[PDB]
């Protein structure tokens, strides 16, 4: 029945999500922190500081499901796209806050920091993992969160608990 079905579909897109972040997880590049999020770096940017929670900043992104597809960017956009991490799903939360200015990242983002159990906006289903190219552009004002040298501290001791 279709409420059997449902619960098929979910353990399924369930299980085949955590397959896809175990796979980005296992990249032999990527740093994988506490919360599940995962990333690899693509550019290392000149600035100092990250944002705070509520900094605004001016993100150039490409949002791709789990296949590959692309979903959301901001060169569909056309304006600039920006977001202060208190606005953002939790893996773009927790991410921006470790990044400085003309830091490009990928993101791999489990369904939990993320959509979770209900998905989003007619193109994102229930139990989603995310795949996100991410460069933050600019901060307006600069920047009063962590020091580059706090971010380091932390991804350099995320870097180092690889399992
Ligand atoms: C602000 C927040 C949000 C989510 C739902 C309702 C209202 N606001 N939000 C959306 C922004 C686009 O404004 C975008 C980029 C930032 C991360 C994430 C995000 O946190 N997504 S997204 O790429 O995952 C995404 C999600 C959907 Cl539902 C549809 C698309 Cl087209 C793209």
């Amino acid at each position: 029945d279709a409420a059997s079905h449902e619960e098929r579909m979910n353990n399924y897109r369930k299980r085949v999500g955590r397959l896809f972040m175990e796979q980005k997880a296992a990249q032999p590049d990527a740093v994988k922190l506490p919360s599940g999020l995962v990333f690899q770096r693509i550019a290392r940017g000149s600035g100092k500081r990250a944002p705070a929670i509520d900094d605004k900043c001016e993100v150039h992104y490409t949002g791709r499901l789990r296949d590959g597809t692309v979903f959301d960017s901001s060169r569909e956009r056309g304006k600039p796209t920006t977001f202060r991490p208190n606005e953002v799903i939790k893996g773009w939360t927790e991410a921006l806050q470790l990044m400085r200015e003309g830091d490009r990242w990928r993101l791999f983002i489990p369904y939990d920091l993320a959509y979770g159990v209900t998905g989003g906006g007619g193109m994102i289903p229930p139990y989603s993992p995310l795949e996100f190219d991410v460069e933050l552009i600019s901060i307006k004002d600069g920047g009063k969160g962590r020091t580059a040298e706090e971010v380091d501290e932390i991804l350099r001791k995320a870097e180092e608990d690889r399992e």
